[PDB]
């Protein structure tokens, strides 16, 4: 039987290393993006001719407005986890990746009411929707027809409870994705889908503070995190937030 | 004369937070969204025991948009601060306590049910807190008061969280984050915010679950750690959440 | 007249704590272990504002036996307690305030080894457990009617050891052992309505034994301020929590560091 | 080629999983135990035959006391013993596990205390601490060139801690205090890359000395099947914490618990 997984923002970093790993692992893989269109595209040409009908992309915006044929964001979100029923007749593995990260300062209009809907969006309320619709679809699925591994992964922040300074809308929303986490994971215990969440500290920087090495984390080094909690030997695993930060939380000014 | 400014402060916890800081000597700026007559009764019982000490103010506190061009939750946040400027001339303490609180299953209406929940407990305080900081900013230095204290009601058991109210738990969650990350930023003007958080207080079973006393609490149990926090003796304590629960969280099923 | 049990209360942040509660009207039990000139000078000085309003008591709260059989580190701990109820019938509040402080570094001196392992385990944690162990014994034995109505423990944590001073990992330990004690404590005794918390500084009258720039330069790293805080500015957060107006909270620990636990490197 | 592993109470379930596990990912495995001398003997004569020289055995009291041999040994040089073991027996030690753990009541409400605090904090915290004291030192005396790649230390801890069973109060301490040490030894060691984690179960294979119904009570309140945990669901999680996947992981705690401290009464 082959599993299939949703990640959001896959076409590069994190969530480009999160698809492969995934893959690897023999997962087929729906990379959704915004405005990667072609480095996911790219990725997903890698992925098929590895392994053909392994791979497809599918475009949105998660922020928490309404777009142009209006589509509300739960449609939008709805519509990502039925494009994986759609093509390959089921959704294993969702992993809530995608996030905008800017400042939005309470010290120094529509700059900040886009700002408002874009951050908490693609940070938290997307992933509520996404989840919800990721939810019923196994729910509407007869108990005999059920995989039987599911695992929603949100990518949390291990830094957050030391907040970066002027950051506090994108803040709050990783708070709200905590307890996302932990809600989702109690009420959808019963139908066996387990809901964790990785943090990373430092990665991929585009430093000499992080205690293990040095350096911020590589790409593979968070989400190898991520496979493992996919795997069926993490099933005991659920509604907990695992930390990928060399030790950087555990310091202070 | 010190001036407080309390949301959904017609009844329960919000009006006792508001009874105790009036008798503190603070004048009240006590706001509300529906209970128009509570909030009326509880002004005139505080302007007939000190004249002049208490006002009341309407708004919906929801993520939308009201009609007068629609005016923003931003606008209407901005507007019940400087409601306080305009009558006293000052703001010094800022209580979010405004709060709604209803089931968000996982397994239209759930458009307001979104920014309701989420506006009330997370949105709006996060433009008050804002709306709040810009005041005291645009206030020369010699002129400012010297004990501003922002509080926010958080819950103690969110992070065991109630079957169902997923959005609820995620806004209680990003308004954790806003008492953190507002606590940092806002320090060098000296203003402090913390969080009080209630376990089970005047309940309209569960009540012998609580280790202490095993009952739900008295409003002035709740709104009595509030004051304190607000008092100059509580001036070192900033960015931490307060427990009043009676070891409710200590609690496993 | 209520009681209030003190430890390491002859200076600093003790000394506060016994001076905040005294203000509220307790009788104050001062314990101390090297500081007598100290706790003695303290004591004088309540009893003249009140007399009979205080009292000193010597012992060593590191987890080991001392020089009567040889006396145990519980017994002296259940003797402290028995003082105040000896001399004045009563022990309301407990505070355990007491705690060395000192480098255990991960990287005939096992004498040195054996004896911190046992006095910054012991002053902050057995001890503590002991304690609180006799105070609860003691309120079990009074019958209903003659208790008092506001019984309250607050044992003094440590607001950034979840960001580990570099070295000082047996303290470390202590405190994370200390918080515990006050979630497992608080459960337990709730039915005898014996309140127990935790009050966690951040930094505070940070001593200066270094340059001042250094000095400075430690303190200007709290969020609030740029300083260390005063040691009321953190024993008034203790006497609310002992106050009946703090009645329904339990098993909670409060920072009182300025923003401090906020900050990353 | 060819790492080494000391896992502590090796000998039956969680401990002895967390053995296999590392074995069958080809580690040589120290194999320590207390009382259960028979059953690491099997344990060490299973893995032995499957890969000649894999496995040996070490016997020691971890609680915080003296035992006889001159002079009295002392917990400190028992543990470095065990750590020693691995060095003369295969000449490295990359993975320390310490699971070893003693677990029953102290309720609050002579010879049964002192030994209760010593056993229950030695075996849960005071002998984890000198055994990363000994681990490391063996790390710092070895030349860089010499150095294993992908050292790792995993201390299990417990994911119900902060909601206190009722009347275990100095276990509920040692738990507390063993978290501590893993984000303290996780700081000071990091620049010998060595890895301080914590792994924590919430009910795994449950004890049933306990009415059916009693027991059946218990493990339905896990939100996530209904049922206490297998110990390979917990000692996997082990296995790949020490894995070279998880290099950037540490100073964590991860709780394998199905959900159960999402739960309230
Ligand atoms: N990297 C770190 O040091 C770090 C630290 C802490 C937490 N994290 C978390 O780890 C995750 C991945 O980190 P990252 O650094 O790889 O993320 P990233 O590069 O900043 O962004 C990932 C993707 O999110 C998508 N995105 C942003 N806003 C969107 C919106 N409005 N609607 C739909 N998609 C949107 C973008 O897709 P398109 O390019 O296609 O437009 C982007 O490529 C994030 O959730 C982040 O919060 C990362
Ligand atoms: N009581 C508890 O056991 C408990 C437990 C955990 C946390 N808390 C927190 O403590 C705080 C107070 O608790 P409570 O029980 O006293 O709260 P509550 O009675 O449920 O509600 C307080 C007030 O919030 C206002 N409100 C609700 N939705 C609003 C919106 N859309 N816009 C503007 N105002 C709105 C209402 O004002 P109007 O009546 O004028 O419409 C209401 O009177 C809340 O923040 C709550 O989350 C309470
Ligand atoms: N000040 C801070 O920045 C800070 C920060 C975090 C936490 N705290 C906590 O707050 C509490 C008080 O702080 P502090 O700085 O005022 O403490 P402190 O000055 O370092 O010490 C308080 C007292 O503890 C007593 N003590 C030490 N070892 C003892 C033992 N073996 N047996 C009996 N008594 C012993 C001493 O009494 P004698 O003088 O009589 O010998 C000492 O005066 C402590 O629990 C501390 O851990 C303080
Ligand atoms: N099982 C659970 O539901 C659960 C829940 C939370 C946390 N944990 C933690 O997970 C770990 C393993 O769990 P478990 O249930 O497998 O543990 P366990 O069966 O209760 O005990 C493990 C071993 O610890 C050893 N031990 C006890 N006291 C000792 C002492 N004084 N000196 C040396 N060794 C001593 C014993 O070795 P000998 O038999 O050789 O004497 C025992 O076999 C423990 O750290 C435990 O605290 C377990
Ligand atoms: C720069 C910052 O300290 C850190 O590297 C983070 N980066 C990012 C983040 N979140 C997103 N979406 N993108 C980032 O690049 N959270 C923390
Ligand atoms: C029973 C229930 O869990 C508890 O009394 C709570 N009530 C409320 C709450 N939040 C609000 N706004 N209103 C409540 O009545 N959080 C928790
Ligand atoms: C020096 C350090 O950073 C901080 O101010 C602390 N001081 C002390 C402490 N504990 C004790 N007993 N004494 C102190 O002076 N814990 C933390
Ligand atoms: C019974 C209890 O709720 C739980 O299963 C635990 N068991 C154990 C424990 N710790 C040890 N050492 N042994 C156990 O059997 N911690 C928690």
């Amino acid at each position: 039987t082959v599993p299939v997984a949703l990640v959001t923002g896959a076409a590069k970093r994190l969530g480009r290393s999160i698809a492969e790993g995934l893959h690897a692992e023999g997962y087929a893989v729906c990379l959704h993006y915004h405005r990667s269109a072609a480095e996911a595209n790219a990725l997903s040409a890698t992925l098929n001719a590895r392994r053909p009908n392994s791979a497809i992309t599918v475009q949105a915006d998660l922020s928490n407005v309404a777009t142009a044929p209006p589509v509300t964001l739960f449609t939008r979100c709805a519509e990502l986890v039925a494009a994986c029923y759609t093509h390959w007749g089921r959704c294993d593995v969702l992993v809530n990746n995608a996030s905008s990260f800017y400042p939005t300062p309470l010290l120094r209009r529509e700059a900040m009411e886009t700002a408002t809907a874009d951050l908490f969006g693609s940070n938290a309320i997307a992933p509520y929707f996404l989840i919800k619709a990721f939810a019923h679809r196994v729910a509407g699925t007869p108990a005999k027809h059920r995989g039987t591994n599911y695992s929603i992964i949100n990518m949390v922040d291990a830094m957050t409870n030391q907040p970066l300074l002027g950051y506090t809308i994108y803040t709050m929303a990783k708070g709200a994705l905590e307890g996302l986490t932990r809600s989702a994971a109690l009420e959808l215990a019963p139908l066996q889908i387990r809901v964790n969440g990785v943090g990373p500290g430092l990665s991929v920087l585009v430093r000499s503070k992080v205690p293990l090495y040095q350096r911020d984390s590589s790409a593979a080094e968070v989400s190898d995190v991520v496979i493992f909690l996919c795997s069926s030997k993490a099933k005991y695993i659920t509604g907990t937030c695992v930390k990928v930060d060399g030790g950087y939380s555990l310091t202070r000014a």
